[PDB]
RNA sequence: CCGCGAGGGGAGCCCUAGCACAGGUGCUGCAUGGCCGUCGUCAGCUCGUGCCGUGAGGUGUUGGGUUAAGUCCCGCAACGAGCG
């Protein structure tokens, strides 16, 4: 499982932003501009998904953890089931601090598991009806945004996000914290804060599809099966 | 209590003299405790960690909707917590 030059383009993985939106600092990713948007060179998006895959491999190899990260309406359910099929993800929102303040947002992980706890118990249909449904509504929130960080039970080995631009919260954390990031990077992107790149449309879900997909299924090839 | 007894000593209480002292709704609420009136049963006041800033400080608590309500919802560099 590698991936052809012909399988991105039918991805439409080359196909960039505007020429309105665009960071100079990413020209040297880009082919041309056709009728207003630069076109990505996939001579090298290939080239560089090489050394960025090969890293991923031998990370997984060595049992790493990949936090996934999308929070772009197009990504979420890509990002979601690509990470699931098996490291965690972040698809709701990014709540600051997730990483560099990491502890006191795992706490809230430990305020599902026993609010999880709580329901599955007797002592649940004790309390006052209305602080019933006000700690049902507690943990309902919890899960809608926790239900792929409450994996993490320590900082990832490396980040890997759909558009970096979008993400450069989670992306400054991950690197005041010395965690390596990976990213799926459009034309709108510093990729000097990428350290492992992959330039290539982040915007449409035939892309994404494609690059995610190829990544957990190399990963799960280096994982033994 | 001592004595066979006359009786001496002693506890308690009393009076007189003298000494510690008690008594004072005399001052200072601008030396204070306690308690109370108040803005105001108004929806506010803050803290841990993270983050922003050289810094005082900010963020959170703000914004849009909702509520008797910092009541909840969506949003968001924030995630919570304490007094309300
Ligand atoms: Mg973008
Ligand atoms: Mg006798
Ligand atoms: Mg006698
Ligand atoms: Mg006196
Ligand atoms: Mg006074
Ligand atoms: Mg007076
Ligand atoms: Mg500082
Ligand atoms: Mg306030
Ligand atoms: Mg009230
Ligand atoms: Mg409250």
């Amino acid at each position: 499982v590698e991936i052809t030059v012909k399988e991105l383009l039918e991805a439409g993985v080359h196909f960039g932003h505007e020429r309105k939106r665009w960071n100079p600092k990413f020209a040297r990713y880009i082919y041309a501009e056709r009728n207003g948007i630069h076109i990505i060179d996939l001579q090298k998006t290939m080239e560089e998904l090489e050394r960025t895959f090969r890293f991923i491999e031998d990370l997984a190899m060595r049992g790493g953890t990949i936090l996934f990260v999308g929070t772009k309406k197009q990504a979420q359910d890509i990002v979601r089931m690509e990470a699931e099929r098996g490291m965690p993800y972040v698809n709701q929102r990014w709540l600051g601090g997730m990483l560099t303040n990491f502890k006191t947002i795992s706490q809230r992980v430990h305020r599902l598991e026993e609010l999880e706890a709580l329901f599955a118990s007797p002592e649940i249909e004790e309390r006052p009806k209305k602080e019933q449904v006000r700690l049902k509504h507690e943990l309902e929130r919890l899960q809608k945004y926790l239900s792929g960080f409450r994996l993490l039970k320590r900082l990832p080995d490396a980040i890997f996000v759909v558009d970096p631009t979008k993400e450069a919260i989670a992306v400054r954390e991950a690197r005041k914290l010395f965690i390596p990031v990976i990213a799926l990077a459009d034309t709108d992107s510093d990729p000097d804060l990428v350290d492992y790149i992959i330039p290539g449309n982040d915007d449409a879900i035939r892309s994404i599809q494609l690059i995610l997909s190829r990544a957990v299924d190399l990963i799960i090839q280096a994982r033994g099966g």
